[PDB]
DNA sequence: ATTTTGACGCT
DNA sequence: AGCGTCAA
């Protein structure tokens, strides 16, 4: 009772851009706005591969990883924007730069953890304390939460905005605004700040986003997706038993792969809430000490992973697949594509050094061989001493060249090349 | 022929 | 170090 931790110490938000690459292209090209639209990479093979889909297009069944030719069968009027191609490969610079726009706005409000190209976690605990001091017991108006859903409410009129407002009203009517240590009040103030953040993002970039507000990263991430697009969702500690009672295990971040499948198989359960019926030692016995403790706390809504102070990526990488009959089968091919990758990498590294006062010191070279189901077949490192594309490509070849069984020829043919600059030091 | 990334874990 | 997992 009085010594049971409840995981209510922090206010954490997750902000994730809505159909991000599509919005970047729609800002640039007004003809694409408010249309069924997708972003594709490459075009020769089946029209290209879709990597982002507007919500209008999702209504037709268009999804990521679909070939555009196949998406056009579902949505004949689908509009397409193509990823830039430079040096023979897709180049994501436009979206990285748009990401920086958004991350720099968010960083004005609080320390952020860049979690992907289009999302960041925010630790709002201190900002909420400050705002609560400023508010001096004044109640929080629903007008301050115009796009917020309270998960689990209303409980106890047939249109969606009416439901949202009814739930928000029940929540606010129940708040105890005279207790500055109240976790529910802290989350509510967090949601007010996130409304302000999302308004600033939209005003200053044109991009819309969704957000989750809760007490930790996992719940914030889960909350964000509950009411996408262009809305934010507050998941309180008290909402967790009902929310988790029908929540498939695979929906929780880090449980969407083999571990989550093993939880389901070994324990014979389906939903996150069912995990509460195992001891911490039972869970550690099946899934290891770290995983077992994490699962024991997480199924009760408790997680302690900190929002890390890091808004810049830790690595800068360049990769290209060579599928099917395009797999590289000659030495000259391997060297030419290593040079293309190294030239893009040099451009990005030079910009990074100027912008961010740091230098990479290690070059990682990865390759996939034809037939291997693993993303990487072989990874080798060497020193990155000069931002020089010819030197980087020559070193990468030196480091991988003895994987060739025999040849001028390369066997088995290479289905992927990957260069990654790592181990940054201040400069 | 689901591509191009990027973080973190294990041994 | 090099390989594996999970993820957007
Ligand atoms: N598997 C993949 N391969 C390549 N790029 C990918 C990708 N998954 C995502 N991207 C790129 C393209 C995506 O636009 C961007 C952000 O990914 P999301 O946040 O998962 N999806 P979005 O923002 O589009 O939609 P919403 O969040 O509203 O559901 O990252
Ligand atoms: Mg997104
Ligand atoms: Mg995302």
């Amino acid at each position: 009772g009085p010594h049971m931790a409840t995981g209510q110490d922090r206010v954490v938000a997750l902000v994730d851009m809505d159909c991000f690459f599509v919005q970047v292209e729609q800002r640039q090209n007004p003809h694409l706005r408010n249309k069924p639209c997708a972003v594709v990479q490459y075009k020769s093979w089946k029209g290209g591969g879709i990597i982002a889909v507007s919500y209008e297009a999702r209504a037709f069944g268009v999804t990521r990883s679909m070939w555009a030719d196949d998406a056009k069968k579902l949505c004949p009027d689908l509009l397409l924007a193509q990823v830039r191609e430079s040096r023979g490969k897709a180049n994501l610079t436009k979206y990285r730069e748009a990401s920086v726009e958004v991350m720099e706005i968010m960083s004005r409000f609080a320390v952020i953890e860049r979690a992907s190209i289009d999302e960041a976690y925010v630790d709002l605990t201190s900002a909420v304390q400050e705002r609560l001091q400023k508010l001096q017991g004044q109640p929080i108006s629903a007008d301050l939460l115009p796009s917020t859903y309270i998960e689990g409410l209303p409980q106890g009129t047939v249109q969606k905005e009416g439901m949202r407002k009814q739930g928000l009203f029940q929540w606010l009517d129940s708040l105890q605004i005279d207790n500055l240590t109240s976790p529910d009040l802290q989350l509510t103030v967090g949601a007010v700040i996130v409304e302000e953040m999302r308004a600033a993002i939209e005003r200053e970039t044109g991009f819309q986003c969704s957000a989750g507000i809760s007490h930790n990263k996992v719940l914030a991430k889960l909350a964000c997706g509950l009411n996408k697009p262009n809305r934010q969702t507050l998941v309180s500690h008290g909402s967790v038993p009902q929310l988790f009672s029908q929540m498939p295990i695979r929906k929780i971040r880090s449980l969407g792969g083999k571990l989550g499948a093993s939880v389901i198989e070994i324990l014979g359960i389906e939903y996150m809430g069912e995990l509460t019926q195992f001891t911490e030692s039972q869970l550690q016995s099946h899934f290891g000490e770290k995983n077992g403790s994490w699962l024991y706390a997480m199924c009760r809504g408790i997680e302690h992973d900190p929002v890390k102070p890091r808004q810049l990526p830790k690595t800068i990488g360049c990769s290209k697949n060579f599928p099917g009959k395009t797999a590289l089968a000659t030495r000259e091919q391997v060297q030419w594509w290593l040079l293309q990758l190294a030239q893009e990498l040099e451009e990005r590294l030079t910009k990074d050094r100027n912008d961010n006062d740091r230098v990479a010191t290690q070059l990682v070279v990865s390759i996939r061989v034809q037939g291997d189901k693993r993303l990487s077949s072989l990874r080798r490192c060497c020193a990155l001493t000069r931002y020089d594309a010819h030197k980087m490509s020559h070193d990468a070849f030196t480091v991988i060249k003895n994987c060739n069984t025999s040849g001028t020829e390369w066997s088995p043919p290479l289905t992927m090349l990957f260069l990654c600059a790592t181990k940054f030091s201040a400069s």
